[PDB]
């Protein structure tokens, strides 16, 4: 079975066994989230959202549509997803672009992840990092102060 | 009619027409907004506070006391506001800084916004910027990396 | 007393007299908190955590296990805090790396703090600031735009 604490809102019977969901997490109906997960509290999971088994999403993320979480992936808290370049109030896009974190990799803590944007395998964020372009697989990158 | 979810914590009755307020949002009494507004999950608006019509809110938001967020205006998730510039626990100043985001200006997801800022009228702040002085009509600014 | 919202998850019994804990707040068995503290909506505490008397904690703040605040520190909004240098999805160090906040400190809204660190008395964090080494005593911090 999976946990979901009394206090989150979750709407999706897409979660794999050992998957923990813990207090005032919101997850939409579409939202596919894999095994042995840990959804920390104060997460927000909308539909088009695809997690993978072992994922550590730590407290206050949001998981916008058009974002892919892979297998054995760390997201620290309060890092933050976008899938919209030029926002515009209530004006909608066609299509919300897509953002893929690939397996293994690590998003440190406040990082701001532009849409668009492939984390590759095993890559490295550094904690408060902007990430404006694909990071390759196993890279270590944050923003210089 | 406005919708509040049964998880928010809304105390204002000053909410216009459409306006949706999402779940594990706090909302004070004070607090003026728009119709046709979103307020996404986990946002914390203030008395003193003054939200147009048609404003997007994304997750994570919290407007304090002096904030004024005019018409057709996105907030990107996590965005940040601040009254204090020099707080310390305890120490009330007479009066907070006062910010205006002006009308169709959009903040870039997990932007800083310091005390006493005006974001003018179609600005553009990219995502994770740090704003440390007003921004002009119609300008995009975003931190250098 | 102290003052508990029904809306928060408070499990822990060692909270001061004066203490307000708000809505959607996490704070679990281990943690101890003093006196006259304001932890502000949507926060999270775990257990090996110690806060003193006077602590001012807003909005979206999480304080990891291996994290001390002394009295009179201010927390801004969204600041974000680690105990975890190179995190890797599942894979627990045998310590937490520790980090502790010296009485009288200020840490501006939305700055992150890496593993590991001291901010000396009365320190002053800009916003949005990228913490990366110790902060002297009285000293102001802040990350170049
Ligand atoms: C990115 C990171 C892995 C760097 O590790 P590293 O490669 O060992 O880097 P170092 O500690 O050797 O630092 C190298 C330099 O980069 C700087 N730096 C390190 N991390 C940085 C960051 N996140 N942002 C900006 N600068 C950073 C250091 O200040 C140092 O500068 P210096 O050479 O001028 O002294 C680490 O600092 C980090 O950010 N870890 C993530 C922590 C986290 O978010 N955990 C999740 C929550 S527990
Ligand atoms: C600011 C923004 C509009 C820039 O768009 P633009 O003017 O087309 O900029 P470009 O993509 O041409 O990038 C120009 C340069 O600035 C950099 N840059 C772009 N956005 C940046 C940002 N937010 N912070 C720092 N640098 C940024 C790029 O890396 C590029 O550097 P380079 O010239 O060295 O290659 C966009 O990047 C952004 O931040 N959008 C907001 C996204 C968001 O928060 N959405 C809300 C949630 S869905
Ligand atoms: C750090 C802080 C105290 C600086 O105050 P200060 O020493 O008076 O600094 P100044 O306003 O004189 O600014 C000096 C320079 O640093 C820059 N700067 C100031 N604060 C900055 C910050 N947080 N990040 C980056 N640059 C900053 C200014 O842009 C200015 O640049 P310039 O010399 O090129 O014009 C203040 O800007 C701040 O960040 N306060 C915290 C606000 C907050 O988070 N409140 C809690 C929530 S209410
Ligand atoms: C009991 C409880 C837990 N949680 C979440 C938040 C808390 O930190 C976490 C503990 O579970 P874990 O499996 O021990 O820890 P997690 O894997 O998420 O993270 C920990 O380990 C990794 C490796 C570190 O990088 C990280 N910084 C740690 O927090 O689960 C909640 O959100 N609410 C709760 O009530
Ligand atoms: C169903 C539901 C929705 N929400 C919020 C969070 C969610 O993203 C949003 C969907 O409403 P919307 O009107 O479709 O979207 P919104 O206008 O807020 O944002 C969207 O469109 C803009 C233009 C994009 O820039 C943005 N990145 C998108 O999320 O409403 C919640 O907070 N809780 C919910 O249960
Ligand atoms: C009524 C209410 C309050 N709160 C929190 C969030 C709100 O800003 C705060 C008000 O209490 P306070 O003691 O007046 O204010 P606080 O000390 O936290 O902060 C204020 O004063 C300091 C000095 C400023 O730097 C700061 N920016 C201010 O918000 O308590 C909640 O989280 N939920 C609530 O329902
Ligand atoms: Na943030």
């Amino acid at each position: 079975g999976h946990m979901i604490h009394k206090l989150a809102d979750v709407q999706s019977k897409n979660i794999g066994s050992g998957t923990r969901i813990w207090q005032f997490c919101v997850v939409l109906p579409s939202a596919i989230i894999g095994e042995n997960c840990n959804i920390c509290s104060h997460c927000f999971i909308e539909n088009d959202v695809k997690i993978g088994n072992n994922v550590t999403i730590k407290c206050g993320v949001q998981i916008w549509d058009g974002i892919e979480i892979e297998d054995d992936v760390f997201i620290g808290p309060n890092v933050t997803f976008t899938n919209d370049k030029y926002p515009r109030s209530k004006q909608y896009p066609k299509e919300f672009s897509k953002t893929i974190i690939k397996k293994g990799a690590s998003i440190g803590a406040n990082a701001t992840i532009l849409p668009g944007i492939t984390i590759g395998e095993n890559a490295m964020i550094g904690a408060g990092a902007i990430v404006t372009k694909d990071v390759l697989p196993h890279v270590t990158y944050y923003s210089k102060i």
